[PDB]
Formats: structure tokens, C-alpha cells, sequence
């Protein structure tokens, strides 16, 4: 769907934007400093359910550019493993939310936030 | 979920960018240009109706920048009426879109980008 690769490297740069704010507005809920309200999580983990499936085809080939690294394409099954692993984690994420369990929606998050962090690790640039 | 009135212009920036690719991309498929899968073309629109609900909560109180005119927060209940039929417009895309009917999707597409280009005409900056 991408003219060309720099309208690639938009589109998986804004589903990160608004990725980081689905997650990271939940924040204070797992801390327990803003108030639990089951409903209002698992809508909110919906969107992001939505949102983490979709950078993934916005690295499609011909796409190299912004702060993605080559390696992401010289090592495709490695890459698809770490994008379809996290996506995994969403689901424990969902099911958390679904289930109105904050001590599982606390868990399910932190390790979402993990997954995150080490795909960007080994392929975001610094 | 907004740090400051620049996180807000930000995520509906990104909201705008997402929106955009969802809604660009069938353009060939509504033109007989590239072929019409109702199943591909089903999914893609729940993705845009996914999307097309997340700017308006960004154009919050103390929100003001971007490329947004300040007629949005003083006329608020005119701004909430374009945003609400917008995304009726949208209910009738997902219908035709659910039922796989090329010549219903085609008005719809229509109709949806009328309504996209009639906001940005009243309240977005050029
Ligand atoms: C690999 C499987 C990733 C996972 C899992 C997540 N992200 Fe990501 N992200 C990835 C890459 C390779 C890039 C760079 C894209 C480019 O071309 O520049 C990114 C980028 C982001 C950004 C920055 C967007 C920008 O402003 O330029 C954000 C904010 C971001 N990613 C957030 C994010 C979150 C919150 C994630 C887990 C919920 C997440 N990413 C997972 C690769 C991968
Ligand atoms: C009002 C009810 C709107 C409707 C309906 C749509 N858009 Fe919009 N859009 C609107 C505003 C006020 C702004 C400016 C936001 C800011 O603070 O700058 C926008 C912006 C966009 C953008 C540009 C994003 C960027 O790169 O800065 C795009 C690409 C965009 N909008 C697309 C878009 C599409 C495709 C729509 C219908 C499917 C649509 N918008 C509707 C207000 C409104």
C-alpha cells in the first residue's frame, strides 16, 4: 500500500506512536496510582490489540529507512519471530483484560513492555 | 493520556497518517484497478473503523497545535457532530464492506471521503 519506501517508514512509525500511548497510558493503572476499572482496560487493550498487529507489513521489502535496521530483512524468520512473539504476549495481555484480572493485567503488561524493549534492542537503531 | 498539549497533536497526527493508509489503499480496489477480494477488503475496513474512532479523544481540553483551528474547542458541539456522522459514514463502509458488495462499498468510499475532506476543510489548517 506504499508509494514509496518513505510512506513504509511513516506508517510503522505512527502505529508505533499510537502503540506506545495504548501501552504506556496504562501505566499508572498497574502502579495502582490511577483507579482499576475492568471495562475501560479491556477496550483500551482492544485498540492495542488492534494497533500491535500492524507495523509488521509496513517493513515489507524495498521498505529499508528511518530507524529500522537492515537485519530486520537479512534475517526474516529471526525478525518474524520477535514480531509474532510479541503479539503472544498481547494476547496474554487480552486475556488478562477480558478476565478483569489485575493481577494478571499487572503481569501480561510487564512482560508486553519487555517484548517491546528487546525488539527494539536488537533492531532499532540508537 | 497526554503528558503535554504536543503528545495530544502528536497521537492524532499519527491517528490521521493510519487513517489515511487504511482508507488510501482501496481507492484501486473501489476504481476496478487492482481486484476486489471482499474478504481482504472486510478486514482492512475494521482496521479504518478501529482508527477512525481514536482522533477525536486527542483534541481534548488544552490540546491547541498542530494543524488544528481553535473552532474546533469553541464550536465543540458543531466539531462533535462532523466527527460523529464521519464515523457513521464509517458504519456504512463496515456494512458494505461485511455484506462483500462492490457497489455499495464504492458509495461508501465515496461518501467516507467526502466527509474526511469536509472536516479538514472547516478545521484544519492549510
Ligand atoms: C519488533 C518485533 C518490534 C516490537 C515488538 C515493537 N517495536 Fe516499536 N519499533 C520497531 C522498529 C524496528 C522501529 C523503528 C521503525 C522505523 O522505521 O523508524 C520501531 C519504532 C517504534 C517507535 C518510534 C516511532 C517514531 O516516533 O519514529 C515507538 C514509539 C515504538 N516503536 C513503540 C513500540 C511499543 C510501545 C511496542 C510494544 C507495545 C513496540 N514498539 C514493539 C520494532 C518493534
Ligand atoms: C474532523 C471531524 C475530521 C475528520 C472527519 C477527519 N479528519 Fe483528518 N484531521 C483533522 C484535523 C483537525 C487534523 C489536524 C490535526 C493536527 O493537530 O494537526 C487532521 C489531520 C489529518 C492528517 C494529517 C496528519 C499529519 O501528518 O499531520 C491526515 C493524513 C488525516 N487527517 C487524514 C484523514 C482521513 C483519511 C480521514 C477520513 C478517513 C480524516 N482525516 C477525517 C480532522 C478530521
Amino acid at each position: 500500500q506504499f508509494a514509496k519506501p518513505e510512506d513504509a517508514v511513516k506508517y510503522r512509525q505512527s502505529a508505533g506512536t499510537l502503540m506506545a500511548s495504548h501501552f504506556g497510558r496504562m501505566t499508572p493503572v498497574v502502579k495502582g496510582q490511577a483507579p482499576y476499572d475492568a471495562a475501560q482496560i479491556k477496550a483500551n487493550v482492544e485498540v492495542l490489540k488492534t494497533l500491535s498487529a500492524l507495523p509488521w507489513a509496513a517493513f515489507g521489502p524495498g521498505t529499508e529507512g528511518g530507524d529500522a535496521r537492515p537485519e530486520i530483512w537479512s534475517d526474516a524468520a529471526s525478525f518474524k519471530q520477535k514480531q509474532q512473539a510479541f503479539q503472544d504476549n498481547i494476547v496474554k495481555l487480552s486475556a488478562a483484560a477480558d478476565a478483569g484480572d489485575l493481577d494478571k493485567l499487572r503481569a501480561a503488561f510487564g512482560d508486553v513492555g519487555a517484548s517491546c524493549k528487546a525488539c527494539h534492542d536488537a533492531y532499532r537503531k540508537k
